[PDB]
């Protein structure tokens, strides 16, 4: 519960074996402090995992920890956390536009 | 093509035209950025068909759409969205130096 | 005919861009209303000609020429300015009566 | 200031104001839409006869003044003109107007 990770049962990872091999993951991309990178599950697995692994308001994946991850087939060193992108309050209204500069 | 507002819709916002506020320009390498902010009452009065059924929040408005809803700027600003990614792809960050 | 700006007084302005505020729209019975705050920092590198030695803020500016200090806008706006009168001229007013 | 207490003049200072009185000039009435306005233009040497404490610190204009006040001034007005004054904002605050637009053109069908 946001600090405990959810173990799955024996049943559950009969289930998810399957796909562990179609498991995609992305080459990463540098930054300041951080490196980054996205895994993608084949859809089809989706429909395998735990309802209590999703987010209610949403449809994706709630976060989560170390033990939860690796449950689902996932590798990855320890030093990697998982993120959320985060969306504005719906009064707020974002405009861009192209730079016009001075010479 | 853009979704023009009605005249009684138009009406029905015109109260809160008063209040939307208009946040300063910053830029980057390449764009330029603002945002604005509707008064939170204002939502309830925007005609549904405005907003994204997923979202549960405006869907991107055109030049039109935005003006009518009572927004003035230049018109070259165009509006843009942060989107989530689909369920089947999991976001990772790792500091490591 | 306004006067333009020199590459070298464009680019002291540069760096105050940014700070530039934004008043909301406001409106009455036929004239839409907006105010522009500058950072006051800022008006130290605005040029003398652009000032008013009666007042002492800047004087009314063409469309052009306030689009020059790194203001943007909708089309359709014009600067005014307020005009107080000499000590021996006092102004009254009556509700329409 | 909530405006309250009128200082009206003395019999004294009264007297000092009696030979300007007659140069008062009235301009005609404007309106717009919410009030009507005057400008009364008084001669420029009536200024120093006026007492102090009717003028203003910072602007060196006359403070506004209660119907009393003026009308013990000279001022022949009617009944509902108040004095009011006009005030500009600070150096970095620029002012902007345009006229508003709206489906305000009627035709004579289907506007
Ligand atoms: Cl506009
Ligand atoms: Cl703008
Ligand atoms: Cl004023």
């Amino acid at each position: 519960k946001s600090g405990v990770p959810r173990l799955l049962t024996a049943s559950e990872r009969e289930r998810l074996e399957p796909f562990i091999d179609q498991i995609h993951y992305s080459p990463r991309y540098a930054d300041d402090e951080y490196e980054y990178r996205h895994v993608m599950l084949p859809k089809a697995m989706l429909k395998a995992i735990p309802t209590d692994y999703f987010n209610p308001e949403t449809g994706t994946l709630r976060i989560l920890q170390e033990e939860e991850w690796r449950g689902l087939g996932i590798t990855q060193s320890l030093g990697w956390e998982m993120y959320e992108v985060h969306v504005p309050e719906p009064h707020i209204l974002l405009f861009k536009r192209e730079k016009d500069y001075q010479m």
